C-alpha cells in the first residue's frame, strides 16, 4: 500500500519463541470466530489506511496500531506464546479507537458492541491445561 502508511505490526518472526495452548486455541475458535462475523467488524478487519480515510494525522496519534486483520494472522500462523499477548492486542484495537475518536462516534459504538461480546468470551477462557 502507500508509503504514508506505516508497516503493519509483525506476524511472522522466527527468532520469536511460539506455543499453541488450549487458550490460544480457544481466542482462534471461539473469540476471533464470534467478533469477525460481526455486523460491525469491518473497519478492524485490516490496518487503518490512514490515507484513503484521509486521516493524516492517525498515525502521529496511534503508536501502537493494531486490527484484527493483523490478530487473525498472528493465530493461523502461531505467532504468540500466551494468550495474554493477544488479549492485549484486542485491548490495543479498542484503546486506539477510543483514544483517536470521539465518544459517541459510529465507529466507537461499533468498537463497544465488539468489545463488550469480547468480554464476555474472555470471562470464559478455558483453565490453561
Ligand atoms: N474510521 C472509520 O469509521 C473507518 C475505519 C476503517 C474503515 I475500512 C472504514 C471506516
Amino acid at each position: 500500500g502507500s508509503h504514508m502508511n506505516p508497516p503493519p505490526p509483525e506476524t511472522s518472526n522466527p527468532n520469536k519463541p511460539k506455543r499453541q495452548t488450549n487458550q490460544l486455541q480457544y481466542l482462534l475458535r471461539v473469540v476471533l470466530k464470534t467478533l469477525w462475523k460481526h455486523q460491525f467488524a469491518w473497519p478492524f478487519q485490516q490496518p487503518v489506511d490512514a490515507v484513503k480515510l484521509n486521516l493524516p494525522d492517525y498515525y502521529k496519534i496511534i503508536k501502537t496500531p493494531m486490527d484484527m486483520g493483523t490478530i487473525k494472522k498472528r493465530l493461523e500462523n502461531n505467532y504468540y506464546w500466551n494468550a495474554q499477548e493477544c488479549i492485549q492486542d484486542f485491548n490495543t484495537m479498542f484503546t486506539n479507537c477510543y483514544i483517536y475518536n470521539k465518544p459517541g462516534d459510529d465507529i466507537v459504538l461499533m468498537a463497544e458492541a465488539l468489545e463488550k461480546l469480547f468480554l464476555q468470551k474472555i470471562n470464559e477462557l478455558p483453565t490453561e491445561e
